[PDB]
């Protein structure tokens, strides 16, 4: 008997989230949907051929006994209020980041949770799924390259649109980031800073590009993340850990090598979308199967949610101040471990 | 509506398609099962909570009428009854390696899904729905390296048991390759020679480890290809295209690297059954969604299995006469194609 | 016709430069040697079976109208004077890093060599010649990537000695980098940043490993170089430079692969002297060359030198302070361009 | 005390010896040239500023007193000549492939070796002195990965001119290889068979392109080597060599790796000598420093020129044949072993 979902959010993420536990997955069914746009989520429902209840708001859905799990995949900023919503109405929640656009709504949604009980809240961080990722965490489990000293890691896109500005940098691209190395190394951040190097000619006028973001944790670990947007010859995340004893570092993704004109060559995924949507399956089916095996869930905590909250406002800070800010974060509740 | 799917042997690869039918992909659902074994079969039922009718043999499994598919996964020598029963009850049929053991076999399993009207047998061969072989697939199929030529490739595994044959070799191992091959260069197979190098230590005295197989296509192409299945350093394989304007690789299996103790390294697997899970995934998932939107198989067809029964008795010729056989097949029914 | 050269200092670095020039490279010959220890020199001149003569100290080698140029390569303090006297003298002189261990020994010396009106003065920064960093310059010269606009490079090392000093780091060590890079992007520094991680295990108690320095110039390129002199895993060299439109990479060195217990690799040196053995080589041929041809010296110059001896003052001065210091350079003399 | 040496045939090889020991190696002159175009010898002496003398033959430039060792370049015929005059004229001889264009023509330089009583033949087969070789035959001296039972080796090339033939492809092509290979196994070869694969659109009608060769040693390591001298996109060679626990493989020539338009890649060379130029340079050194030091010469001997002369036959024979050729070697002499 499958875990019954309803979808907050019908645009192009909540549609792809549809289509894999509709067509790709096993052990749910989407039963309820809810959009902004009313008609947008008809049209879904109709699009993959759901057995859903189109309802015009998410207190009516999530009042739907029938449903008892729910995808957050709105306008942004839009999160925290069904996520509150779905707390107390004690149903379970994937939801994608961000968990909330500051760091109050995300201790709220973290003391909501506290109350409930147990945990109810997945958020979105996919790459913790990755099986690249996976692995990089495994050697570090295992003490391969014994303590970590260092973190060297790059996140590159080829273009934006006109619409992307500065900040966006570290809210929306490097967030990816800062939830998995923390997650990697075990350890909290403490300070950022972001050094502005000279401007590439494929950044708009308007827009910072690139930036590079200096992070240190508390155990004195020491991260530099280059980020650059408009770098033209692809999508590329690159992410190196210098050990005491050694060094490992992340896959590129599997290409068959050509040896032609002069050159011996693999390929670079254009698309961000083609990079990790091994990942979304994985992070998904986890959602489902951790439910149903374990009456909770298991990813990316609320808890995180705030932490990357946290750490993101303090590199907007740095960003305008070109400062070293601080990253003053809350007690870890013990509800997380 | 799931599809309704009756397993025939519910051995390890029985099991393994049980377990991603039931918990990782979408579509199906066991109903009925059968084995040899009875109580391993009724065993299989309790181990993967099904909703499935226990058989006494498959003649009653297909005389069953709620379901419309069947995975053939008995032992080897055992596939060529339920294949044939199963066209004639006009059930849709995946049915792994071997289709049968002997040409003859295919041939009266070919004429009889020909009758039949529609494409009911898809083939176990995997390795086509692996993203490398797909890669390289598209690659050809855009004329990248312009005419194929030659290939060279290697299936290397670790060891093997006490029981593993020197004819085994073809008919197990390399049979993959034989599949691939003229799958991906589009051409049949016209001669087959086996070289025997020097033995290898790690090979029991029984065993003719490692040898080398040299195929020319009609067209031209000559493919040489190594069989070493006690290597020791791991399970490996290995495919290259020299086309006529450039060469195309096949990639390893994605792994992080590592700088420790003056080496630079990326990991091997020792498992084979680790190196293709995704395939296999792939390769079902296709089967289920195939029928139920095409009202057909679409995978390796009832004549690839033919045509790679018959070069396989030609390479255990060759094996036994270091003689360059010939592999002499009957012209390929429009009926595929 | 062949140089003839004397050798101040017959050290470490004086003896392969000296076996090198004798059993090596072409045109030149060691007709003198002087070391601060008489009998050091002695056994150097039966080492290589050289026909040269010993001197107490330099003036008296300078002083012998035999020898047409020097190789100052004894302690660095004792370069500017041999390297003044040498000018003085006009003799052509090699001199090993550092040009002078002051930043204002290095400007002394860069205005002797204008009065004399040619190039003399040759300094031993050999990663200029190693075919790794032409290949870079090369690119970067052809505009193959657009404009620089990041470097992301790496010193490490697998272990040092008890005399090892924090300030080593930058002043023995990241030197080499300080020099080929503002080569490569024909761009002047301007200020330096340390950032010191977590301290390794492998480090002695007195010594801050590793570091980090980040670097920019007056065009706005960031550079961010690692130093890690106890990283245990062996001796290694990246660099790695980030355009506009694309991305350049230093290679790792020529070594065969290999596939044994589970593992695919290549093979990391472990000794520094191994790294850069030809470019050595083709360091003093072209000092030989240079001469014989065109009367005068080729490669790095002693404004380069005195550019070195600039940076590595503020980094020296970055290490103690934390903050980001500054590097004042005067304006480049005709003479150099 | 420098070696002087005379050279016979001033094409083009013989002009790169010369220049290489002119301006880059040590110990030794040129002070002879002699070649079959009076004016072309002429045209070279005043290229290279040689202090020379121009020979109207051979016979006159070993008549000269001064020529302590020769090296033979000229045309493949022109060679047996000019070395046997040189062995009984009693001078050192380096000689460029082949030793002879005949197997029996290498025995009789065999036999005439052996009356001197010392080495005084060096035949110019590089790859022996290149690195990577170099490398490999190291690790297979250590028994790093057991017995060699395998080789796989492509020896590629851009394109040819309308003089280029089929039997070049095992004459002046595969011969390399054919020298290489014996020695890192330390096997002597017993069959070639020759496998014409589909005709290569880039090769003109009157050549066979490309051609794999299986050539099986006595201890029974199998051999495949791929020829290919119109593969379009560059110069390359490969190697890799199957063991009993391992594998080994030859590197490719250092480069860069550049990320741009949705590539990753690195630098094929276009032109063959660029790849193992050295390989020259060590090679002729050794000669030298050989000569100085032991009063004879060191690298491939008179012997390997006639394993390669008898190999090289087989080869052609089975070009023709289609059959498993056959490869008879009289008993290696003491003189060398
Ligand atoms: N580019 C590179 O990778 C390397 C360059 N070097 C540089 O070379 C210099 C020393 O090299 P090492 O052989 O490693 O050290 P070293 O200590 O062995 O060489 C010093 C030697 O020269 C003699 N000497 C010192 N001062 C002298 C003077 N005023 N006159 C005559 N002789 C004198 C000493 O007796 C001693 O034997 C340093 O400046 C160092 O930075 C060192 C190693 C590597
Ligand atoms: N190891 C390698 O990669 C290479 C070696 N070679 C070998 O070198 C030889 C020729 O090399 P190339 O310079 O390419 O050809 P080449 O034709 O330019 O050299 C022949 C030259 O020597 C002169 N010559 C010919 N016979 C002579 C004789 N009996 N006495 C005096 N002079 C004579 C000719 O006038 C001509 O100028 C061949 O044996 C070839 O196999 C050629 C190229 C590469
Ligand atoms: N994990 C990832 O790498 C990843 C990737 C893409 C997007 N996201 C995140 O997922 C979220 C959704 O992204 P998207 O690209 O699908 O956005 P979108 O603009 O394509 O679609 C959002 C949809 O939600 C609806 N909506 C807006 N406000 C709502 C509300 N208050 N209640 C119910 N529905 C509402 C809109 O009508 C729209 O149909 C964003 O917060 C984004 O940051 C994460
Ligand atoms: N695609 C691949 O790479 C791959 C991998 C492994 C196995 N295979 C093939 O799949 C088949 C099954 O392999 P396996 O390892 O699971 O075998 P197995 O021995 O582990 O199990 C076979 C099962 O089938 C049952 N059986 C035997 N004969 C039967 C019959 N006549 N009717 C019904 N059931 C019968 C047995 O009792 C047993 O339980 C083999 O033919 C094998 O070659 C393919």
């Amino acid at each position: 008997m499958s875990l019954r979902i309803g979808v907050i959010g019908t645009g192009a993420i909540g549609k792809e989230h549809i289509n894999r536990i509709t067509n790709k997955l096993s052990g749910a069914e989407i039963v309820a949907v809810t959009d902004v746009n009313q008609e947008a989520a008809q049209k879904v429902v109709e699009q993959y051929q759901l057995n859903a209840t189109v309802y015009p708001n998410d207190d009516s859905l999530l009042a739907d006994e029938n449903v008892d799990a729910v995808l957050v995949t709105s306008w942004g900023p839009a999160h925290e209020s069904s996520v509150l919503k779905a707390i107390k109405a004690q149903k379970y929640v994937f939801c994608e980041k961000p968990l909330a656009t500051t760091a109050e709504g995300c201790m709220r949604i973290v003391e909501e949770e506290i109350k409930v009980g147990k945990r109810l809240v997945q958020v979105g961080f996919m790459r913790r799924y990755d099986s690249g990722y996976v692995q990089l965490k495994e050697a570090l489990d295992n003490h391969v390259i014994g303590e970590p000293l260092m973190i060297h890691c790059a996140h590159r896109n080829p273009t934006v649109g006109d619409n992307y500005t500065t900040d966006m940098a570290v809210v929306d691209t490097l967030v990816h980031e800062i939830d998995v190395l923390h997650w990697l190394v075990n350890d909290d951040y403490e300070s950022v800073q972001v050094i502005y190097p000279k401007k590439s000619k494929n950044a708009l006028p308007h827009l910072k590009d690139p930036q590079i973001v200096v992070i240190e944790t508390k155990g004195g670990i020491v991260i530099n993340a280059e980020i650059y947007v408009n770098c033209k010859y692809g999508y590329d995340i690159q992410c190196e850990i210098v050990g005491e004893d050694g060094i490992i570092k992340l896959p590129e993704p599997s290409s068959i090598s050509l040896r032609k004109e002069g050159r011996f060559s693999t390929d670079i995924l254009m698309d961000w979308q083609r990079r990790f949507v091994a990942a979304y399956d994985v992070e998904i089916q986890d959602f489902i199967d951790s439910i149903q095996k374990k009456g909770e869930v298991s990813g990316p905590t609320a808890w995180d949610g705030y932490i990357a909250a946290v750490t993101t406002d303090a590199c907007v800070k740095a960003q305008e101040s070109g400062q070293k800010e601080k990253v003053e974060l809350k007690e870890k509740p013990e509800f997380y471990q």
